[PDB]
DNA sequence: GTCAGCGCATGG
DNA sequence: CCATGAGCTGAC
């Protein structure tokens, strides 16, 4: 993550839902804002965020009932996206993985806060014909929100992962705000190469197959776009190697493939997968985050979880435009 | 619960 | 034509 200095949102107050590990609590905190309320379900998401945090989040959100929820300012949520994205079977609100966004709008008009701030897929904007985009901004709109959407490449934004999301922000009408602008893009100066760990530490995740295809030769200067050199088995999922010297690919969290949920890579002259700290550190988390002692859950978690480095920047433009308030 | 072979929509 | 994806499904 990044390191703030003007701190734009200092008295603030607001609440994680579907906290996983804490992505959105970090980029907020590091703005001065407070939290006081999360909520998430997973057995082991709760273990990790009571680790490094030091409070354990409510379950199922489904049957909360929305009045016991503090006053609160800033609305934060990366709802499910199984049912919306391009992986999946796009089955969209007629499966039950796909109806949590009702929830949300549930506990808005109760709450009546000032900013809601949510993400999604890439995918999830051009779903059913761009029908339910349409439906999340009507349904907003009627509320009395004013609707603000964009999708981002996380590779414009200082870190080397090729990973498209889709950013939406949302302001009570009576605020009226009129400046808010989505954070420009800057050259990329940081590649998978910088990030990785010692031999010695990595050993363990080599993989020495004897299908292996070449088609491809090393690269000789860096650049910012996946770089692939070769195949094994069918070239499916979990089967492709790319290059350290340009980015990573999307990091996810059921996927298969023998170099599963990471993707495989060419270190010096061999061919491994990542190290669960290694993507820690292509997600934009710090060193000092405390990671699950199971290997397993530990890759389901970071391949589920948002970018820091892209919050960080959204959430103080977020901040300016609330202070901006001339006579 | 963990592992790995897979098969298709989307966007050029 | 060619490359990708906060996935699915069945095995133990
Ligand atoms: N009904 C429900 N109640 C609470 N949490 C739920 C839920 N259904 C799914 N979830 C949780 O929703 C999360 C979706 S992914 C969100 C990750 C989070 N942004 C982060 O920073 O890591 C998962 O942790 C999933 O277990």
């Amino acid at each position: 993550m990044i390191e703030i200095k003007d701190k734009q949102l200092t008295g603030l107050r607001f609440i994680d839902l579907f906290a996983g590990l804490g992505g959105f609590r970090l980029a907020l905190e590091s703005c001065g804002a407070e939290c006081v309320y999360s909520n998430e379900w997973d057995k082991y998401a709760q273990e990790v965020y009571e680790m490094n945090f030091g409070e354990k989040p409510e379950g199922d959100i489904t049957q909360v009932n929305e009045k016991t929820i503090p006053d609160h300012d800033i609305l934060c949520a990366g709802f499910p996206c199984q049912a919306f994205s391009i992986s999946g079977k796009q089955k969209g609100f007629e499966d039950s993985r796909g109806t949590l966004f009702f929830d949300i709008a549930r506990i808005v008009r109760e709450k009546k806060p000032k900013v809601v701030f949510m993400e999604n897929v890439k995918n999830f904007a051009s779903h059913d014909n761009g029908n339910t985009l349409e439906v999340v901004k009507n349904t907003m709109n009627e509320l009395d929100y004013s609707f603000h959407a964009k999708v981002l490449n996380a590779l414009d934004y200082g870190i080397p992962q090729k990973r498209e999301r889709i950013y939406m922000i949302c302001f009570r009408n009576d605020l009226n705000i009129q400046n808010f602008q989505f954070p420009k893009p800057f050259e990329l100066n940081t590649f998978v190469k910088d990030l990785l760990l010692p031999d010695s530490e990595v050993e363990h995740l080599v993989i020495d197959r004897k299908d292996l295809v070449m088609t491809n030769q090393e690269i000789e200067q860096t650049t910012p776009k996946t770089v692939r050199l070769g195949i094994v088995g069918k070239g499916g999922q979990g089967e492709r190697i790319y290059s350290t010297r340009g980015i990573a690919i999307t990091l996810s969290a059921y996927g298969g493939g023998i170099f599963a949920k990471t993707g495989g890579y060419l270190v010096n002259g061999k061919t491994r997968k990542l190290h669960p700290r290694e993507c820690a550190r292509v997600m934009g988390y710090p060193d000092s985050y405390k990671v699950h002692p199971s290997t397993s859950q530990a890759y389901k978690q970071f391949g589920n979880s948002v970018v820091i480095n892209v919050l960080q920047y959204i959430a103080y433009n977020i901040g300016s435009s609330l202070n901006f308030k001339p006579y």
